[PDB]
């Protein structure tokens, strides 16, 4: 029984049991590599350049003749409209349980005959043929998010989809030196490396999971994994260290709707600050804590694996348009995962998501630091600004190396993106876990949903010799349906303001970002999936 | 802060043929893994296609 809907079961006190029903046809071909491959990759074509090193793609993954089936993407469960309904009504959400099923396994073989006429291809199924499925329920094999490369499943129901072959990383110990523009001399050593005996881990689907053979009239069903995660708010904050608590007392009241009021003499005004000055002001007054913080810009660190961009907690872009300063993210999807279908060339569509947790972002331009016993008008050498060169570099200011993180440093968890966006994520087997993940909003406190793998049964020919180099195998491919159940808990927000709040609405056919025509089919049936606003309603931090 | 073994603990005298035994303290700690990691920000998840 096919089914791809979304049911909202309302309970008491304003709690809802959201149910996600996703069914989709899948396609799989014979895994070319009949055996596991430990292939290496070195892009000397770019790593050799002086200015290039941020394009480093050196590593050594292990290719497995298996294909992974990951549906870890909101865009595959919920329907565009549905996500809207949610964000506009809810106030928080959390994962409940998962359930998957497989059925209607079709296995066909191809026979390119008609050599005495032209070159036609004949198709016909095979029952005896068999597919292979297993579930890494214990999570032995490395975790591989399909959305970590936009290789999940189709976001469009009436349009089939294929699985992304499974492949994991391996220890190698890469190395690359630092160089700029042209500089002078050589790139020292851009060595790759060999496998170490202490960090060598070669797993095998066969010696890790109980594979199950499924023929034509067979079908498989998983258990019912229960999610143990923390709910995420569906609202955005705005307040900053300036708007926290009792606002200054007013001594002057406006006469008309034009002019404003005044405060009390900074010197003769009550309050408390952390400075030695004998006055008060919003900018220096004490605050409950720290809203957001300064993060090192473009911080590229390096270990035995090589250089990499140190992840940074997403935040408000601020008036300063500082994207790469507040960790905003840029995605690159394609067709199945969004993007218009009438787009030519392999050019993948992109989009930069700027977090809406205002008051937590930072503007480098205005960011400064005074010195010693604070002075009213700071001298010149008594105040460093985002205009002072550090370490003999003109464009390198304190901002690109300052870390304002600390005890009082409190912030807001990043909101997920509708299409493309990732749902949950396995936790690192590290003694001391990270306060959160940016890859996804929900992290399984305990064990995580076992990954699902698939593989077509190696259909042999009459001529077979193991000792024989590379030998034939009857051409084959298969298709099957996948049903998924995703239940979630959430509570409806409460209308308490007065002034109508911001809602995620659409607009007539216009140049507006919210144009209906954007989610509507074309004269030929083409269409796209544009990311949608999460947390349209404002909240209140203090 | 000047402490004194005498004004803090109940000392016990033990002669030649004497002997002492403590209670049975129960440890309340967190286990430690006996394996090493290797993965870095380069080897985390879905490797390039």
């Amino acid at each position: 029984s096919y089914d791809n809907q979304t049911h909202y079961r309302f309970l008491g006190d304003g709690w809802v049991e959201i149910t996600a029903l996703a069914t989709r046809l899948v396609h799989l071909n014979m895994p070319k590599s009949e055996n596991y491959c430990r292939i290496r990759v070195h892009n000397t074509t770019d790593t050799s350049v002086k200015g290039n090193m941020a394009k480093d793609d050196a590593h050594e993954q292990i290719w497995t003749p298996w294909s992974l089936v990951d549906a870890n993407a909101w865009g595959v469960w919920l329907q565009p409209s549905d996500w809207q309904y949610i964000c506009n009504t809810m106030s928080q959400l959390n994962l409940v349980s998962l359930d998957q099923e497989i059925f209607n396994v079709v296995l066909k073989t191809v026979t390119e005959q008609d050599s005495g006429g032209q070159a036609i291809k004949i198709y016909n199924n095979d029952w005896t043929a068999c597919m292979m499925v297993a579930v890494d329920s214990n999570n032995i094999l490395p975790y591989t998010p399909a959305a970590n490369s936009m290789e999940t499943l189709g976001f469009y129901p009436w349009k089939p989809t294929i699985a992304s072959p499974y492949r994991y990383y391996f220890c190698v110990d890469r190395d690359l030196s630092v160089t700029y523009e042209n500089q002078e001399g050589t790139i020292e050593h851009n060595v790759m490396g060999t496998p170490k005996g202490m960090n060598s881990q070669f797993f095998t689907i066969e010696n890790t999971q109980q594979i199950t053979l499924l023929r034509t009239g067979d079908e498989f069903a998983t258990g019912t994994y229960y999610f143990d995660t923390n709910p995420v708010k569906l609202t955005h904050t705005w307040q900053t260290n300036r708007q926290l608590g009792q606002p200054p007392l007013l001594s002057t009241f406006p006469e008309a709707d034009t002019d404003a009021g005044t405060l009390t003499a900074q010197g003769s005004r009550h309050g408390a600050t952390q400075m030695e000055v004998n006055w008060v002001s919003e900018a220096i007054r004490t605050r409950p804590a720290q809203v957001g913080f300064c993060q090192p810009h473009n911080d590229f660190e390096a270990s035995r694996a090589g250089p990499f961009a140190a992840p940074k907690v997403p935040a408000d872009v601020t008036q300063g348009m500082d994207r790469e300063a507040n960790g905003s993210v840029r995605y690159s999807y394609g067709k199945q995962h969004g993007e218009n279908w009438a787009a030519h060339g392999p050019a993948p569509e992109r989009y930069t998501w700027d977090e809406t947790n205002f008051g937590s972002g930072r503007d480098t331009r205005d960011g400064f630091i005074q010195s010693a016993p604070l002075v009213v008008p700071p001298p010149l050498n008594g105040i460093l600004t985002n205009a002072n060169p550090i370490g003999t570099k003109n464009d390198i200011h304190f901002s690109n190396v300052f870390n304002s993180y600390g005890p009082l440093t409190t912030f807001s968890h990043p909101s997920p993106v509708y299409p493309q966006g990732q749902i949950w994520d396995k936790e690192l087997d590290l003694e001391h876990k990270p306060r959160l993940h940016i890859t996804a909003p929900f992290v399984c406190k305990n064990n995580a949903p076992g990954q699902m793998l698939v593989r077509l049964g190696p259909n042999l020919t009459d001529q077979y010799d193991p000792n024989g180099a590379t030998l034939s195998r009857i051409v084959t491919y298969g298709t099957f349906f996948w049903k998924g159940k995703l239940t979630m808990r959430a509570k409806l927000r409460a209308n308490t303001t007065w002034n109508p709040v911001y809602q995620v609405s659409v607009e007539d056919n216009g140049n507006s970002y919210m144009s209906v025509t954007k989610w509507l089919p074309t004269a030929t049936g083409n269409m796209q999936s544009v990311p949608l606003i999460t947390r349209p309603v404002a909240r209140n931090t203090y």
